[PDB]
DNA sequence: GATCTGGCCTGTCTTACACAGTGGTAGTACTCCACTGTCTGGCTGTACAAAAACCCTGCAG
């Protein structure tokens, strides 16, 4: 199998070269994609002409540091 | 005697139409920017009384 081959043959090379792996996890996008699941439910327009547009808007809004910083609010 | 076919019902599906919502927009109406004076009422240094509910005490029973 593939990943097995990667991990028994190719781990050391990349770990040597590009600093760190798992650092570049795809985990983030897929894992977070459940946000695209929920946003469609709650804040839809709704009409697919807009459904994207407003979903993307809310998403990026939820994504910037700035509002996350203001969400922490002194721990 | 034993079976065909319209007349009529209803149980099942289906199809228009209604609400349901949501971010965007327009139309509307209710809150102040700032100027200037100016009146009203609640704070501050002790003194005099007025009410008030319990407590003692006399004296009445
Ligand atoms: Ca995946």
């Amino acid at each position: 199998t593939n990943y097995l081959h990667k991990t028994l043959a190719h781990v050391p090379e990349i770990v040597e070269r590009d600093g760190s792996i798992g650092a570049w996890a795809s985990e983030g996008n897929e894992s977070g994609n459940k946000l695209f699941r929920r946003f469609r439910k709650m804040n839809a327009r709704q009409s697919k002409t807009f459904e994207l547009e407003d979903i993307l808007k809310h998403h990026w809004l939820y994504t910037s540091k700035y509002l996350q910083k203001f969400m922490e609010a002194h721990k």
